[PDB]
């Protein structure tokens, strides 16, 4: 366990747009400076014992395949979290392929969040439960917060420790909702392109000295 | 607008410490500070106000431990009920009340009856609540109902699994403050704060007077 004590974070990543604006730039060169910043916290994270890392783009994707090959070689562990469902069969499987090429990397395990909400997280565990009572293989009784807990999206990976949001709001966004009952929350007014390693290694401290 | 107001309010043990008193003390201190925010609520047309019985120091303790004391803590509102019934509030306790002494939820019962029709401010009081626990209810529900053929698993949207947890006939919440310095949720609302502004602040929960709640309410308005 790291001294930090940090396993799992997330972070919504917010500010991409004011960046920009503050420089009268158009929206995209913030999320270009945006991207800059994920690489920067991705490797952050993976050289501080972080086990996961949790990214949400919250608008206040096909890069993937232009990054798969850089977290591949960070020996990175790429998971897409969301409602993919509905992207065509050919994003899926460029996501697919992406997911199966890193999935025997042991570093960082980087979760991206794609059409993600946290009550569609809830629900679609809710489903997985509700088909195995209709199977007739569940009793509803026996339905209990451990049960849905392995039922919604990253059960098996340490529980989310600290929520990072940048940007200023202080609000969840309907990001995750079920996973963050017990987990740190830290608002900063830095805008996203903007945070750095020290701003992270801040937030970092920060949970370790109110945990 | 801020039409629903949640507190989860911690505090109420580290102000008893610092008064150089026994816990009691701060419990007692916290219910006037109920009052006060009841009032406060109420006085500037807030729909509804959801209170969390909550205190850190009950991290490290056993479920019928922390039960014992949010029996308690109902206790000490019923001598309340005749005077909120007066002033208009409708009154519901939303929590796991089903171990609670079963006079205890008979009060319960009778308390929400009596101010069921009132039109004024609506006061939830979360007493042996848990957001976890709340949507699993509601989950159990639904699987009740496909048991028994009334659904089908493919039937179950946001909107559906909505209308099975607590609140859901009332407004969304707006703003949940939190008092006594932690910055974390644990395991209040949690489906129904996906858009709620959070709002933080050091001051204890006796200590949170009229000034607190409406810079919180500032707070919500500037965001």
């Amino acid at each position: 366990l790291p001294a930090h004590g940090c396993r799992h974070v997330a972070i919504i990543m917010d500010g991409n747009g004011r960046w920009a604006k503050k420089q009268g730039k158009i929206r995209a060169f913030g999320h270009k400076a945006g991207a800059k910043s994920v690489r920067r916290a991705v490797s952050f994270a993976a050289n501080n014992g972080i086990e996961a890392l949790t990214l949400y783009a919250f608008s206040s994707v096909w890069a993937l395949d232009s990054e798969v090959k850089s977290l591949h070689r960070h020996n990175v562990r790429l998971r897409i979290i969301g409602d993919t469902s509905r992207f065509n069969s050919r994003l899926q499987e460029r996501i697919r392929k992406s997911e199966a090429l890193t999935a025997g990397n042991t570093g960082l395990t980087l979760n991206i969040a794609a059409n993600y909400g946290g009550r569609w997280d809830i629900v679609q565990g809710v489903r997985q439960l509700a088909e195995k009572v209709q199977q007739g293989n569940l009793q509803p009784d026996q339905i209990d917060e451990e049960m849905l807990n392995q039922h919604v999206c990253m059960h098996e990976l340490a529980p989310v420790d600290l929520v990072i949001r940048t940007g200023g709001e202080h609000r969840i966004s309907n990001f995750l909702l079920w996973q963050i009952a017990y987990a740190e929350l830290y608002f900063t007014d830095v805008l996203w392109p903007d945070f750095d390693e020290q701003d992270f290694e801040g937030a970092l401290n920060a949970f370790a000295n109110r945990e």
